[PDB]
């Protein structure tokens, strides 16, 4: 399938490839096993052109796969600012809540991400949600010991 090779180029971060399936017609919404949208997976490795490159075609910013992480989830767990960035410009949920009920703040908390913290905050992320383990992302830097973090949240 094209939404296959979609998948994999998105995967392995090769940007002229993404570009030439896109321009082809892969379905820009191609989903895995699993619910992965080329967006999630570009999210997830850190490959802002090609995440960039898929929003231009049109990617739902706010898919969610199986367990119901979106690709901001994926950014902001792992640490890509710009990722992040990028997604929240193009409309993506910055309220969005994972299986575990994690937004992408608590994420954020858990690894300890400072900068990607602040700017969730700035695009509206709620400090008062609670995951279903009744904890906010202030309750995960006290949980943590995070003083740095702990100390921009209350």
């Amino acid at each position: 399938d094209l939404g296959k090779k979609l998948l994999e180029a998105a995967r392995a971060g090769q940007d002229d490839e993404v570009r030439l399936l896109l321009e082809h017609g892969a379905d820009v919404n191609a989903r895995d096993s699993i619910g992965s949208t080329p967006l999630h997976l570009a999210a997830y490795y850190g490959h802002l052109e090609i995440v960039r490159l898929l929003l231009e075609h049109g990617a739902d910013v706010n898919a969610r796969d199986s367990t119901g992480t979106t690709p901001l989830h994926y950014a902001a767990r792992l640490g890509h600012l710009e990722i992040v960035r990028l997604l929240l410009e193009h409309g993506a949920d910055v309220n969005a809540r994972d299986a575990m009920g994690w937004t992408p703040l608590h994420l954020a908390a858990k690894k300890g991400h400072l900068e990607i913290v602040r700017l969730l905050l700035k695009h509206g992320a709620d400090v008062n949600a609670n995951d279903h383990f009744g904890k906010t992302a202030f309750d995960i830097s006290i949980d943590n010991g995070n003083e740095d973090l702990a100390e921009i949240l209350q």
